[PDB]
């Protein structure tokens, strides 16, 4: 598609991260706000999830549960949400600083940028242990992915450069992206495609898995786009920080 539409989010302010279930239902980090939103597919009411205490969260994840967890960012924590019950805990991470992007494998292991820190960490379903994954020179780094073969893909933001480390690998590698200007999120689809919000150049691009040649999204009038994600069918969605709203694009 070439023609994106306009989520019926109503209220939103400088919204940060987006995640997506496997039902289309689309959540959302309503940065300014202070609170967690989503929104069905076919919906035109939004829901405000029961998270307490936020203050200016940034990254948001959904894992096969149906659990929510958000990155706390003014906070430097991560917190999540079990479905029915909606008894918010916290994450046993520690150490962070402005923690940014989040992400959720299969497994239930938890990834969150610690931004303020240059570095990554994961914690386990059930463990009270964090690993620090061996990425090496990351500046300011921003949003998180992982693919189903457990590779972690992470936006460099103040290095203008995307990197990913495969599962058990020691070194990482930089995607062929050219001429990022402060990249904020990623996602990562089905296949193996890569997308990046460009944020400092109003843009989303996308490189398929063995591909040297990135594409640039059909959006229309983004301003500093902030986070993506992609769903099942390969939709995009993406927070437009600038102008308060979130858009998707269909393939």
């Amino acid at each position: 598609s070439n023609t994106q539409t306009v989520l019926p989010f109503t209220g939103l302010n400088t919204p940060s991260g987006v995640a997506v279930d496997s039902a289309g239902t689309v959540y959302v980090t309503d940065h300014g706000n202070n609170r967690v939103v989503k929104l069905a597919a076919g919906s035109n009411t939004q829901t405000v999830l029961p998270f307490t205490g936020l203050n200016t969260p940034s990254g948001v994840a959904v894992d096969s549960a149906g659990t929510v967890y958000v990155t706390d960012h003014g906070n430097n924590r991560v917190v999540k949400l079990a479905a029915g019950s909606n008894t918010q805990t916290v994450l046993p991470f520690t150490g962070l600083n402005t923690p940014s992007g989040v992400a959720v494998d299969s497994a239930g292991t938890v990834y969150v940028t610690d931004h303020g820190n240059n570095r990554v960490v994961k914690l386990a379903a059930g463990s009270n242990t964090q690993t620090v994954l061996p990425f090496t020179g990351l500046n300011t780094p921003s949003g998180v992915a992982v693919d189903s073969a457990g590779t972690v893909y992470v936006t460099d933001h103040g290095n203008n450069r995307v990197v990913k480390l495969a599962a058990g690998s020691n070194t990482q590698t930089v995607l062929p992206f050219t001429g990022l200007n402060t990249p904020s999120g990623v996602a990562v689809d089905s296949a193996g495609t890569v997308y990046v919000t460009d944020h400092g150049n109003n843009r989303v691009v996308k490189l398929a898995a063995g591909s040297n040649t990135q594409t640039v999204l059909p959006f229309t009038g983004l301003n500093t786009p902030s986070g993506v994600a992609v769903d099942s069918a390969g939709t995009v969605y993406v927070t437009d920080h600038g102008n308060n709203r979130v858009v998707k694009l269909a393939a």
